[PDB]
């Protein structure tokens, strides 16, 4: 049986990834909706990562005898598509912070293995974020007309 | 674009679908972590389809100039696995009559291309039901445990 | 051109193959929807293999230059396991007696080719006689409840 | 549980489908042992996929809580090939009819994917009757002789 | 024999999908000898799918024993890019138009197969649109200028 | 040793297989000359299964320790393709008749095993019977005309 | 840039293929439905070669700056395997005649390239005309009910 504020951690983690989920989702079919199917593609392997983040918090919280709250997932949502990398950039930012909190506190109340997933969980973050920043600094270069144009296939592909 | 009352009965499927997701994938790792991992994969089976069901819902709506509602998605669920596909079983049978008074809606109204929609969802909700209720035919005949054993994976296995 | 009390013979059997097949389909289908999945695959076979009997009954009649009934086929239906398998038994213990009766005439009436294939339907009867008493034995021995769970499929398969 | 008229109207088609079973295979026997073998085995074919027919009803029925009635099969059979072509093309009309009012039946009740299955039966039944109507129109411009030639194997075939 | 109104809706169809063939084939030509070869290629896909459409009306008329009319063909040609697909995208809206008209039509008339076939072409003609309006948007993000140069092959290509 | 008048019905069934093998060889060359080369290989196919017909008589005689009778052969050989087949058929009627009585007199005498050996060419024989009967029936529908057209071969064939 | 008169005779070529186009293609689907399925296949084939006419011509008239006139299509249709033939035969004359007028305009004034193409279609054309005039004759010698049949698929073959 598990510390209830190591629980409460993990619970708050997984409102947030399944916010993430959702929120790369929607992204993705407005994205392909728009024209941008290159993309678009690469929010859906987002949220598909996303997904396995929340599976693996379901598990963690199980086997610590708490109990998984889904019934809740703030959703933020763009218009163009510079709008839409800030938003996932955004909630990144807000996930990041949220685990490393959660970190210390596992790490303070001993339980380690839990204090392990929310180092994965940090690393994955900063991975996101990595990527999301060089494409906003991208998009900023080159502009947002030649970011879309480069993110978008031609009328005869697929 | 299409009628609010038409975007509006496929935001209420969409809550319903999303809830089925997270109900489905909770149960799946429930049952894994109870040692019904035959059951438990089917669960996760039964949770990516109405994933994709959620996804050309998702599609519909904004093909409509509607916005999607992934903000909100409640849930039920069983201390055993009988509780387990009863409460699934639950969720089928209230999806079935959202989608056929969707269905008689979107006929009313015209927009024959979403009543398919609507259609198509009908057909795999009557499946899922099928199924769940062969499921739970065979628990009361054969008991709970030998239903669970029949659904459970020998230590050494994967 | 065959004599007639043949020709009345091979009716007679085909009467009874034809209500074989139609019990033994049925047979399928509510095995099958009851979740004993492995169980309702054998009367599958068994009501396809009655199927071939009635084919070579129908060509045995046309080359006598008989008219084949068709036009008929009384069935006896469970309403669990062991009645379902205590029915086929019950067909096939009457197809025997028939076919054993059938025989003799043929052989009187020097309908040696005829009584061929009476004396083929009589070894292939036995064959589904003893598969069937095996079944039951082991059903009495084990338990219905066991006996069902064995010819059961896990709700992952197929 | 479904409506006591949506099951009664799925046993007539029922009823039906197994009338066309027995009458095509007899067909393709009689057919067979004419010498016509090409379209005896194109009989073979449409009796196989209305055995097909008949099982998707009865599962469906068995879904709805209700009972199949297989205890029944009236057969038209022909003397020469024209006549044999023009009762199966009789017997595809009436299934129309029959599935026709069926499919109004079970729209008006609201049982939409009953109403569906017997929208799938009236597809593939125009599609059988496309068929003969392009039989029967060809035996007519080249004669019943010439269109015997032609669904006839010369003798060292098979 | 078929509904005289039925026939007539079939022929409607017929006219506007022939001009559609011809529209787009012309687009496709146009489009590659204005450098275009990507997006020229889709048009020439489109031009074969409105093919398969007009080869399934015609089948369908001969079947209900009408005459099909190919003796007629309005078309609507752009001078860039943009009012090619502007033009194509008015063609499948007035096409959409015609067939929802046409499904009531079959429906009061209880000719369900045509029906069927009208279902069948305006699930496709909300395909076509879906894309369109998604091609349309993408130039009005990036430019015509850079949409057409995304959907020109570079001058060693082929 | 076997039984003198076992013996004596062996090599009368041997004469009449061996003069089967004649009759159905001269068919062959004769309907092959006549251009029938379809027919004339199912004619030679029919020579050689009596070949191995005789060649078990043979062999059975040999083991009762008597004396096979080879050095005696009366053949019927028609004008047209419908003689043929007459004739064919009428010399297999002829056989059947001859194995029905060897057969119970190999019953009455107790020598089960050459009974075995004529029940095994009555089957035979009116397999032969059944095929003849078929092409004679279809030569009677279709004209004798067309029956040789169709077991007749191009020109370039072979 | 073009002279007005080759572009002129380019266009009037494009009516006279796409009328070919929609000829042959009802042709096709007539024939198929009476079953003449082998010849309809033919006429299929013959309907996609002037598709690839109606194609080149396009293509030539837009290098040459003109327009390219789609927007018309006379139809004759036959009623019978014979007539069928005919009236292809009687479009390919006619087309043979105008593409030899065509063939010496374009010489006269001096545009080789296009006249080069109009001796590719009078070449095609009596490619065509030489194979419907050998249908013809066949059609004559062996009677039109066995060309019928010669052209008749057997009702079990795809
Ligand atoms: C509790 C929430 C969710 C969980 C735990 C979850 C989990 C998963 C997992 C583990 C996979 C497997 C990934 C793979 O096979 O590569 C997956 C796939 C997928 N998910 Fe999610 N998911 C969730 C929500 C959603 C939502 C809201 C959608 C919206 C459409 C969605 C759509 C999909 C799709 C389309 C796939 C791919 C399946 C396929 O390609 O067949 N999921 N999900
Ligand atoms: C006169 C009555 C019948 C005759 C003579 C007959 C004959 C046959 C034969 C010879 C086969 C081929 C078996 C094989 O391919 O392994 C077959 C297959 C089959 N039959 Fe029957 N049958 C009859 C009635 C029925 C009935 C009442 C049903 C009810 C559903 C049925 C359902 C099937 C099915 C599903 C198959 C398998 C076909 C496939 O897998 O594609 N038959 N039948
Ligand atoms: C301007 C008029 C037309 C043009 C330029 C045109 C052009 C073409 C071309 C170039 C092809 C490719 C042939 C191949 O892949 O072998 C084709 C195929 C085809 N066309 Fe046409 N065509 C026209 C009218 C029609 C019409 C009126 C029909 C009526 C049904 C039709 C039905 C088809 C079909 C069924 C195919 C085969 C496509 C497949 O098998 O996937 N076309 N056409
Ligand atoms: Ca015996
Ligand atoms: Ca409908
Ligand atoms: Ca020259
Ligand atoms: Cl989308
Ligand atoms: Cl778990
Ligand atoms: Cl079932
Ligand atoms: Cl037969
Ligand atoms: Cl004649
Ligand atoms: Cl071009
Ligand atoms: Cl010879
Ligand atoms: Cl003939
Ligand atoms: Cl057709």
């Amino acid at each position: 049986k598990g510390e209830p504020k190591v629980i409460e951690r993990l619970n708050e983690a997984l409102l947030l990834e399944l916010g993430a989920v959702n929120q790369y989702w929607l992204h993705y079919r407005l994205l392909n909706d728009w024209g941008y199917t290159r993309l678009a593609k690469k929010e859906r392997e987002e949220s598909i990562e996303e997904m396995h983040h929340a599976d693996k918090l379901i598990d963690r919280i199980i086997f610590l005898e708490g109990f998984p709250n889904l019934q809740t997932v703030p959703l933020r949502i763009g218009q163009n598509v510079k709008e839409v990398l800030e938003a996932d950039l955004k909630g990144e930012y807000d996930a990041r912070a949220s685990y490393k909190e959660s970190r210390e506190i596992c790490d303070k109340l001993g339980d380690y293995v839990s204090k392990q997933l929310f180092d994965e969980l940090l690393a994955d973050e900063e991975g996101h974020i990595d990527f999301l920043e060089t494409q906003l600094d991208l998009l900023a270069k080159i502009g947002g007309e030649r970011y879309g144009q480069l993110n978008a296939a031609p009328a005869d592909e697929a």
